[PDB]
C-alpha cells in the first residue's frame, strides 16, 4: 500500500503530496504509476525536470494552473503535461 | 488538544507557528482544520499546497497585511493560495 | 555495480537521473562513462562541464528532442556541450 | 595534495572544476595558484578567489576546451577581458579584443 | 578579529571579498568600517547601499581601475555610490 503522503524526488527536486492527487486524473502516467524506481533516501524517483514539475503539481490539485508573471518556460511544461498524459493541461498550454 | 506551537508541511516545505496564527482568522479554511487530519511520515500535519508561496499567506496570518519582494512574479499564484485559505481580505488585497 | 538512481555534480550544480537515461545513446560520452570515476566530497559523480547548460543534455536523453525557453541565448553555448557529450543529433538540432 | 574535484568559490558564486583544468595553462595565475598550505579559504572550506563570480564561468569554459562560445547579445565582452587578463590567460584575450 | 574571506549583504545583494580588498584604500568608508557592525539574519555584514552597483564599486578595489559592461548607462548612479563609499579617484573616472 501506498501512504497518506507520498515523498517524491523530480530530477533532484523533492515534493510532498497526497496519494489522492497522483491518481486524481485516470488513464495519466503517475495515476498508472500510483494505482517503482527509488532514490538513495527511499523516495520515489521520476526523471523529468524538478523545476516545471510544481507547474505540474499545482495543475493535480486545482485542475488549472497560474503561472508566474513573464514565465518562460510555456513551451516546456507542455512538453512535461505531455509526457505526464495530462491532455487538458496541454490544451491550456497550446495557445 | 493542539500545542502551542503547531509543525507543518506544506508541500515539501516545513513551516513552524503558533496555533493562535492558524485559528486567528475565523471561517478561513487553516481556522476549520485547526478549530482526522493529514501527516507526513514524521508526523507533521500536512497541506497539499505550495510551499514556497506559504510563508507569504503566513505574514499575512501574523500581521494582517503582507510585504512582498522586489519584482515579485508570483502576485496572480499567491491570491490563488489565497483563495484556497479563504482569505477573502488577503485576495481583495492583491486586486 | 551503479544505482538505478544516479546522483550527479555537473560543475556545481547538482542532478538526479536514471542509470538507464545516461547509457541510453551508445558510443557518446556519458554512455563510455556508465557502461562498465571522478567523485565530488559528498561521493556525487562529476562531471567538470557546465551545470547550467546540463538540464537541457538531461532532457534530450530522456526525450530524444529538447524545447528550450523562450529567447534562449545559450544555443551556440548548448550545441559545444551537445559535442563534449559526443550526441550527433542534439548537434544537428541546434546547429541550423 | 591536491584533490581530483576542486571546490572553488569565486566573489560568493560556487563552482567545481578538475585540478587538471585549472592547472592546465602553465604560467596563467590558476595555475600558479594550484602547482604544488597558504591559500584563502571560505568559512566552508571552499578555497576563495577574489573575482566576480559570473564572468568565472567563462573563465573556466575556457580553460575546459581553450575556446569560449558566449550568449547572444552578450553585454560584458570588455569586462571578461579584464578577467582573462587577471587569471592571465593571452589567448582568450586575444580572442575578446575585436 | 576579521576573517580572511568576508561575506557581505549589499541592499540584498550578496557579495565576498577579501579583508585586504575592503581596507585596500586608507581613509574610504570601507577601511574605517574594517580597519559593532550591522549584521543580517544569516550573520552577514549589512551595508544598506544598491546591490546590483556593488559590484563595480568591488571591481574598482580589486584592480584599481572601472571596466563597465558595454552600453552601462548608469554611471551617474555609480558616482553617487563612490561618493558614499568615500572613493575619491573613482568619483573623478566617472565624472565624464
Amino acid at each position: 500500500s501506498f501512504p497518506e503522503v507520498v515523498e517524491l524526488n523530480v530530477g533532484g527536486q523533492v515534493y510532498f503530496t497526497r496519494h489522492s492527487t497522483l491518481i486524481s486524473i485516470p488513464h495519466s502516467l503517475l495515476w498508472k504509476m500510483f494505482s517503482l524506481a527509488k532514490d538513495s533516501k527511499g523516495r520515489f524517483f521520476i526523471d523529468r525536470d524538478g523545476f516545471l514539475f510544481r507547474y505540474i503539481l499545482d495543475y493535480l490539485r486545482d485542475r488549472q494552473v497560474v503561472l508566474p508573471d513573464h514565465f518562460p518556460e510555456k513551451g516546456r511544461l507542455k512538453r512535461e503535461a505531455e509526457y505526464f498524459q495530462l491532455p487538458d493541461l496541454v490544451k491550456l498550454l497550446t495557445p
